[PDB]
């Protein structure tokens, strides 16, 4: 049997009945636990995930969690997972700090159940907004328009796996789109799109690459895990297109050769709609976002002003045990890692 190389993510069209189930379950959890960060909820998360999710989602996510095969892209698009009432959501705040988590509470429950069904445990990183909770609102901030962050817009967000500078980077990611009126394409890149292991990829197993943290450094491997069907930690903007990356001549050459091959495999075909969720295996699939002017789209050579882009990000880890040396004593879900093993030294 010849291998069918994955070039695009799996598309799941969520039904109205599934959407109704998710909504009621979300409301029931809100009443039962108050919020998705409730320790009683988090402790029994997987029980809630398998008992409350529409069964087809549970089967999809369970299959996905343990699938690192040649055929696995490492991303799923859940089309119309939720119905977003745009007027109730109201205008997009100036930045992420102004997000109404009282209004997003139900969405946090829904997202945590999806991670719970992998099974995987939502976590937070001190490296990202000093934790900032299990659910992050990703909003274009006008002050950060030209930055290579989630608060950016005007510049292309090059494909990257989340937190390539951390040894304990997220295992799984979820991106829930509340609004994408600018019609910004989601860009995804899978290491599986390369097919069979080749000489360009083999050089990436060498632990000779700089993985710069954003805010002499240790080096890591870009490819790891299985030698034939590997996992990836990669950030094009931070490791390649950064004068201060400090890469060796050999490492930069290897990364350049890899990027030349990888850029032809980037998939920007999917334009998320309000209510879509993209679920990612952060060890298989990198993500990015094309450049856009927040609060507008162009149709028929005319500018259509619109509400600014709003997406919700949640990250999870399949094992609390393996990350225990980098988590808070009183919170095994709070990762204090700063850079490839080094922990933040706070006073
Ligand atoms: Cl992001
Ligand atoms: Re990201």
């Amino acid at each position: 049997l010849t291998l069918e190389i994955p070039t695009s993510p799996l598309i799941i069209k969520i039904t109205q009945q599934e959407r109704n189930i998710l909504s009621n379950v979300g409301n029931l959890l809100v009443k039962a636990f108050g919020n998705y960060e409730n320790p009683d909820y988090i402790a029994s998360l997987h029980l809630h995930a398998f008992q409350l999710l529409p069964e087809r989602i549970t089967r999809i996510l369970s299959q996905f969690g343990s699938d690192f095969s040649a055929e696995q892209y490492g991303a799923i698009v859940f089309q119309g997972l939720i119905e977003v009432d745009q007027d109730d959501l109201g205008p997009t705040p100036p930045n992420w700090q102004g997000a109404d988590y009282g209004k997003l509470n139900k969405y946090g429950f829904i997202c945590s159940l999806l991670h719970g069904a992998v099974p995987s445990k939502p976590v937070q990183y001190y490296a990202q907004r000093k934790g900032g909770g299990l659910l992050h609102a990703v909003i274009p901030d006008e002050k950060m328009a030209a930055t290579q962050t989630g608060s950016g817009s005007k510049t292309d967000l090059f494909v990257h796996t989340e937190d390539a500078f951390l040894s304990n980077q997220a295992d799984f990611l979820s991106f829930l789109y509340l609004r994408n009126e600018e019609r910004v394409p989601s860009t995804l890149y899978s290491i599986r799109s390369h097919g069979k292991m080749n000489p360009v990829m083999k050089k990436l197993f060498e632990p000779i690459y700089q993985c710069p943290k954003d805010a002499s450094g240790p080096t890591a491997s870009v490819l790891y895990g299985n030698r034939e069907l590997p996992f990836i930690r990669f950030d094009a903007a931070e490791q390649i297109f950064n004068e201060n990356a400090g890469q060796t001549s050999e490492a930069l050459g290897n990364l350049m050769d890899f990027w030349d091959e990888a850029k032809t495999l980037i998939n920007s075909d999917y334009i998320p709609n309000s209510g879509d969720l993209i679920f990612v295996n952060n060890h298989l699939c990198a993500h990015g976002r094309s450049a856009f002017i927040a609060g507008q789209r162009i149709e028929n050579g005319e500018i259509i002003k619109c509400e600014r882009r709003q997406m919700l990000r949640m990250m999870s880890k399949t094992s609390l045990i393996h990350i225990r040396s980098v988590t808070r004593t009183d919170d095994p879900y709070f990762i204090m890692e700063e850079h490839l093993g080094k922990i933040f030294d706070l006073d």
